[PDB]
C-alpha cells in the first residue's frame, strides 16, 4: 500500500528497520 502501507507499528521495521536496526 505504498505510503498507505507504511505501517503504524511494524511499518517502522520495514521503513525504519530497513536502514536502521
Amino acid at each position: 500500500a505504498t505510503p498507505a502501507c507504511f505501517t503504524i507499528g511494524l511499518g517502522v521495521g520495514a521503513l525504519f528497520x530497513a536502514k536502521f536496526c
